């Protein structure tokens, strides 16, 4: 009368558990915007110093948008590559100065560069017609910084949340965590968009970051513990795919309304709705029986075979785990580096983790020239993945889930070294290599998050996964300093180092045990023995 076996009996995937997952896959497009970052809240526009005496001259004559920029803003590629046209001012005074629209300040110094240069004070003018963060305070010249500081902030709350929300999850169940974070996500998400000032829009997006992660991840391990042990790849893997979907959404809605309020207001509205829908989902039956509250899994199980249809066995009045254990299985931290195997999978999957993380953000960053339209690029980017997904989900059943995951590492490493010696230049093969180096790499997160979930025990997963992908966070963190600074030693080094990370993670995913087709532990004692 163990959990899998009456999971069977019912149904393992019937009506019941496919309900269920059209909600959780609802609620993985919302975690969609938090964790795509400020692509679409702080894209940086074309941008001049504002002149009161050009308004004047831009009505007496024709005039053109490309025109003005040429000869009212001071020229470029002078003492830098446009620093000067950016955000410099002449500061001549073309108000009450009838020059003629031929010649409107040509005559006064007879050169450009030696011509005064003031303050860029009466703010700044943009190109584009929509608004974003940097437009709404000026975060452009003197404090470009504070984009960069933003932007790292909401990845320390991101690491910081992986390494601490999973335990109230754990502790305290996760239909409790799935609600309380996302309710706190939508409460931040509507309330920074009538942040008045700099610091607290950062504050409020620091604790949806520290919040985010924690709702995505309960979700997760909720639906992947509902779903019975045949079907663990389908329900995860198409989980994910509808968080792409999502981004696919997301990119679609950001072109539809440019203004950053109204964007941030939108997106986080519909969490509420979301949070509306908990009624449907209960606590996972494996959660419940493992802190010793049968009575709930029990009343739990009748429903699930009640909307499945099919009656349920008569066994279950002896529920139970398949050892009689101990009163109390709290989780703690201290449990996870007990058992020398969980030892060994913890860090190899903590390394896996980094590494998945840094290649990726290397790869990104040894992409091409960034196409004119940033929302297209972004499109492309997200359509990339759904046949990658589409690859995962069909070999994953008969080759197993280590084969898999080690050839899409190497493949990534192997696509960074082809990008790397082969000629590089501007050709159409090199958007093609990217391509498939983009697909290995969206394989090996998918097939890492997968493994990881499905390797620790049930009392545990939430936060063993949360641990080993704090690494990732800290990786995507640090690796932007780590490639500008090893640039300086050689001109080629950082894509070995990427290859050889890359190669050295392949090998290493050999260790890691098999999983294909086995009830997901319930003990730690149980999962040591894993292997034989
Ligand atoms: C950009 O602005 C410069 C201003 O110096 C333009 O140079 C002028 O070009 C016109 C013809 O288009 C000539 O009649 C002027 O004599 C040029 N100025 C000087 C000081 O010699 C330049 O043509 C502009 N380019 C574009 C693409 O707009
Ligand atoms: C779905 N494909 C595109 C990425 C899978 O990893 C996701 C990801 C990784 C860990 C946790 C959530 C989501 C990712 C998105 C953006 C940047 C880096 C990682």
């Amino acid at each position: 009368p163990t959990v899998d076996d009456v999971l069977e009996q019912v149904g393992e995937f019937g009506w019941f558990q496919k309900q269920a997952f059209l909600t959780l896959c609802l609620l993985s497009a919302a975690f969609a915007p938090i964790y795509v970052g400020i692509v679409f809240l702080g894209f940086t526009p074309d941008h001049r110093c504002r002149s009161p005496g050009v308004a004047e001259l831009s009505q007496r004559c024709g005039w053109s948008l490309a025109e003005e920029l040429n000869y009212t803003v001071p020229g470029l590629g002078a003492a830098g590559e446009a620093f000067p046209r950016q955000c410099r001012r002449y500061e001549v005074d073309w108000n009450q100065s009838a020059l003629s629209c031929v010649d409107p300040l040509a005559s006064l110094a007879a050169n450009r560069s030696h011509l005064p240069l003031g303050p860029c004070q009466h703010g700044w003018v943009y190109d584009t017609p929509g608004s974003s963060i940097v437009t709404e305070f000026n975060l452009v010249c003197a404090d470009s910084w504070k984009v960069d500081l933003f932007q790292s902030c909401v990845n320390v709350g991101f690491f910081l949340g992986s390494l601490g929300v999973g335990y109230i999850a754990d502790r305290f169940g996760r239909k409790l965590c799935l609600l309380a974070t996302t309710l706190i996500s939508a409460v931040s998400g509507v309330l920074m968009a009538v942040a008045p000032d700099y610091t607290s829009m950062l504050l409020f997006r620091l604790l949806q970051g520290l919040v985010s992660k924690g709702s995505w991840m309960s979700g997760y391990t909720l639906i992947t513990e509902f779903v019975g042990s045949g079907y663990r790849r389908t329900v995860a893997i198409l989980y994910q795919m509808a968080f792409t979907v999502g981004l696919v959404l997301l990119s679609g809605v950001a072109y539809a309304i440019p203004h950053w309020r109204w964007l941030q207001l939108a997106v986080s509205l519909p969490t509420f709705l979301f949070l509306l829908y908990y009624w449907c989902v209960p606590e996972s039956p494996r959660w419940l029986l493992s802190q010793k509250r049968n009575t709930q899994a029990i009343k739990i199980m009748d429903h699930i075979a009640q909307k499945n249809g099919k009656l349920p066995p008569a066994d279950l009045k002896m529920l139970s785990l398949k050892e009689d254990s101990t009163e109390k299985l709290s989780p703690s931290f201290a449990d996870l580096f007990r058992t020398p195997q969980l030892r060994k999978h913890t860090f190899i999957l903590m390394y896996l983790w980094f590494t998945s993380s840094v290649l990726y953000q290397g790869l990104i960053m040894h992409m091409g020239a960034t196409g004119g339209n940033l929302y297209l690029d972004f499109f492309y980017s997200a359509l990339v993945e759904f046949p990658a997904a589409f690859i995962i989900l069909v070999t994953i059943d008969r080759v197993g889930r280590i084969y898999p995951l080690a050839v899409s590492n190497l493949v990534a490493g192997a696509a960074c070294l082809i990008m790397i010696f082969i000629s590089q230049d501007l050709h159409w093969l090199n958007i093609t290599v990217a391509c498939v180096g983009r697909m290995g790499i969206t394989i090996v997160f998918q097939m890492v998050c997968l493994v990881n979930a499905e390797l620790y025990p049930t009392f545990i997963r939430n936060l063993g996964v949360m641990v080993c992908s704090s690494l990732c966070d800290l990786g995507g963190i640090i690796t932007p300093f780590l490639v500008f600074r090893l640039m300086e030693v050689w001109q080629g080094l950082p894509l070995i180092l990427f290859t050889v990370v890359g190669l050295v993670a392949g090998g290493m995913t050999l260790l890691l045990p098999e999983t294909k087709g086995v009830a997901l532990p319930e003990t730690i004692e149980d999962a040591e023995n894993l292997g034989r």
